[PDB]
């Protein structure tokens, strides 16, 4: 399955332990597009509808109406993982470059790669 | 449990699906140190001894003798994840800044954040 960075998919993240975000949920593809094209795995960030506002500097708000979600959500760039593509089902949307610039910043904060 | 970016720990990554790296194994802490201090989760990259040389630009070689491993290994910056700290057991070592600069580069390649 070929996916693209910026794509939002449903993925089954279960099973999990403790404070890991689990379940079948929207996730954001954050791996590079070479990996996304040739690798059997993708790297994704969990998205939650449990909150609507950022609590951490690794959170990016998704306005539901603007971005094609049912409900205002938050991308958790502190909740990331590499998944086999067989966990993926439906493509939900693709976030634009302005939104991805924010995700990039949050990802840098989450992994201590701040260059700005 | 307080961990530090650059620390190498054993973590139980199981269960997994498909091409996800699983088992109890050495992993590298790549999350920022605020998260590492106050969060119940850490973000880590899987390390493998199955290979000794980089096959991808997301791979970083660990010379066993230089860095305190039993065997020449490879850090897989394409195999990353957020884990509850309860998966962690033994601290193996702490990689120096010169090595972490290479890991940072590989992580940027893996997540399309190249700024160099």
């Amino acid at each position: 399955l070929i996916v693209k960075r910026g794509d939002v998919y449903f993925a089954d993240l279960s099973p999990v332990v403790g404070s890991e975000q689990g379940g079948v949920r929207p996730v954001l593809v954050i791996q590079n597009d070479i990996g996304n094209r040739f690798s059997p795995t993708a790297i994704v960030a969990a998205i939650t509808a449990q909150i609507q506002k950022a609590k951490l500097p690794t959170h990016v708000e998704i306005d539901a109406k603007r971005y094609g979600f049912e409900r205002d959500s938050v991308i958790l760039l502190e909740q990331i993982r590499t998944i086999d593509k067989q966990r993926l089902t439906d493509k939900i949307t693709h976030l634009d470059d302005e939104m991805m610039d924010k995700v990039d910043e949050a990802l840098q904060i989450s992994l201590a790669l701040i260059d700005f």
